């Protein structure tokens, strides 16, 4: 459960002139999990 920060980077390049909102949030509420 610690993944996160991985694919959320993944989507950080996948989008670079991007603006809005990303899963890293819900990805570190939900991966964050111990």
């Amino acid at each position: 459960c610690w993944l996160c920060r991985a694919l959320i980077k993944r989507i950080q390049a996948m989008i670079p002139k991007g603006g809005r909102m990303l899963p890293q949030l819900v990805c570190r509420l939900v991966l964050r999990c111990s």
